[PDB]
């Protein structure tokens, strides 16, 4: 009467613009983007990982 198995799973993300199978990512913030189009509206306010402690 005891168990402890963690269903090994992976993380899947989708374009943060249209939410579709991202073919490429931003060479800055590394965001999911299908085509340049979706990347356009992004680049505008593309905010990469700011220097210093942010996430961890
Ligand atoms: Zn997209
Ligand atoms: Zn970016």
């Amino acid at each position: 009467g005891s168990s402890g198995s963690s269903g090994l799973k992976c993380s899947t993300v989708v374009c943060v613009i249209c939410l579709e199978k991202p073919k490429y990512r931003c060479p800055a913030c590394r965001v999911p983007y299908c085509s340049v189009v979706c990347f356009r509206k992004h680049k505008e306010q593309c905010n990469p990982e700011t220097s210093g402690p942010s996430s961890g």
